[PDB]
């Protein structure tokens, strides 16, 4: 293709399940481009779709930019190029990095309004269907150059016909990584007809995010070395078995330091976080609600 044939490829800066991403120069530009081989067509092909959806982009989504292949003359390369972000994850920039309130509040607000676009259905000519994310997760989350979020990886997204209350791929399998599994994925009694409980288990992901964020922030030079949800009960790479005994069975959540009560931002971050982490998934708050709450928060610490 005409975009891929003008990328020079630079660094490759990652390698997961489905395709590795690079850091390439488009037109003097940085970009990333997610690189997948000709087995990996049905992975390539569904994130293109996705990225592609009608009224997506948002600040707070990736800015995807096209989809291409390119034959080096011995094997032909499935490319998505998007928006390349040098902090890359929420994940290493909350390892690398401690935030203040006001950059805690930046990340939490921009993923909030980030999963609230994924999640908003606009109906119209150029309607936009609610989508869920099904891998929502520090690893999957970029930060911007101004401190802000931008939700990535959205290859195992989900989209809704409201007309007929049916999901595009109708799924039929668990996916996801484990450790961020919602309690009624873990234990498989999620209705996978009901696009609503897709959405809640991307909210109860979220309130998982936040809490990484909230151990990052600093206030009066205190707070915790960065760390996975549940670094205190499973281990790297858990299994759906060691998360469902913890989560469902045992229902313990990620701890909420009780210091988190004397400061008003942490306070706001804790009480959303425990109403993402309802074993109910009608209970918790909505991505909307929380971008409500996170918006009116910001404005008065002055961000
Ligand atoms: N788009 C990006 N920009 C910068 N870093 C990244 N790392 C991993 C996956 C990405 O998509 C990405």
């Amino acid at each position: 293709g005409t975009i891929a044939r003008t990328i020079v490829l630079q660094e490759s800066i990652g390698k997961g399940r489905f395709g590795e991403v690079w850091r390439g120069k488009w037109r003097g530009e940085e970009v990333a481009v997610k690189i997948f081989s000709s087995r990996e067509e049905r992975s390539w092909f569904r994130e293109a779709e996705i990225y592609q959806t009608v009224m997506l982009r948002h600040e707070n989504i990736l800015g995807f930019i096209a989809a291409d292949n390119k034959d080096n003359g011995t094997w032909t390369q499935l490319w998505l190029v998007s928006d390349y972000h040098e902090h890359g994850s929420l994940f290493d920039y909350l390892n690398r990095y401690t935030v203040t309130v006001e950059g805690m509040i930046k990340l939490a607000l921009s993923t909030a309004s980030g999963l609230a676009h994924l999640h908003m259905e606009i109906v119209g000519t150029q309607g936009k269907p609610a989508i869920a994310h099904r891998d929502l997760k520090s690893k999957n989350i970029l930060v911007k150059k101004n401190g802000t979020c931008c939700i990535a990886d959205l290859g195992l997204a989900v989209r809704h016909d409201s007309a007929t209350d049916t999901i595009d791929i109708a799924p039929n399998h668990r996916v996801g990584t484990k450790r961020y599994m919602a309690p009624e994925v873990l234990d498989d009694s999620i209705n996978m007809k009901h696009f609503e409980s897709f959405k809640r288990a991307d909210i109860y992901a979220m309130g998982l995010v936040f809490w990484e964020i909230a151990r990052r922030c600093s206030i009066g030079g205190i707070h915790e070395d960065y760390q996975l949800p549940y670094y205190d009960l499973v281990p790297s790479d858990p299994s759906v078995e060691e998360m469902r005994k913890v989560v469902c069975e045992q229902k313990l959540r990620p701890n909420i330091p009780n210091r988190w009560q004397s400061c008003e931002a942490l306070r706001v971050m804790a009480k959303i976080m425990r109403e993402c982490w309802y074993a109910n998934g009608a209970a918790r708050l909505t991505a909307l609600r929380i971008k409500k709450t996170l918006s009116q928060l910001s404005q008065q610490e002055g961000i």
